[PDB]
């Protein structure tokens, strides 16, 4: 995983475990750079990211901050990747193969029951 | 293994018909046919096949629901048990993923 993302996600993180509130200003581009000690470019390329997600905003002239909804975005996205990761090619292989919904179901409990 | 097994899913190889010769199927895979010999002695271990003394193997009536129940076993260990393991590190309850199940079927691939 790219370093960029990587920061991304130690912010994600703080603002999931509640470290990171909604009035609490970001660390920015440099106090990233500076603590985690890496390449300022890519302490802005993880605060990017999370703009471009709705992340975080900019306050004009003061910095960085964390979006109310952040938490629910970032919930969100998660479960996307979830879902699109281990669901879609569970389908889209049972389709292949042409099992109904029922042995889908069934399948799933099967393998539950007997790890 | 595999030949024998596909064989008889796509019907090349019906129920008590022999199966081909050990030097064949050693041909057919390029391997010693020892090898052959031992992989055709798991199958009848497994019940796919069954053996009359001393003229050959055959293919068991019982082969077929064996197959197929080893196909689903690889496709939950590919598939279904890699979701189990993250569901529960995620947190996501058995009856959640089930409804995720159907929810990203409507709209399948």
């Amino acid at each position: 995983v790219p370093l960029y993302k990587q920061i991304a996600s130690l912010i994600e993180d703080s603002i999931v475990d509640g470290t990171l509130s909604i009035d609490q200003r970001v660390p920015s581009t440099n106090e990233l750079a500076a603590f985690h000690r890496i390449n300022p470019a890519t302490a802005r390329n993880g605060l990017t990211l999370l703009v471009e997600a709705g992340i975080l905003y900019k306050k004009r002239g003061i910095g960085m901050f964390v979006s109310a909804q952040a938490p629910a975005l970032i919930r969100e996205r998660r479960d996307a990747a979830f879902a699109a990761t281990y669901v879609a090619p569970l389908i889209d292989e049972s389709i292949h193969l042409g099992f109904t919904r029922a042995r889908i179901h069934a399948l799933l409990d099967q393998v539950a029951e007997s790890r």
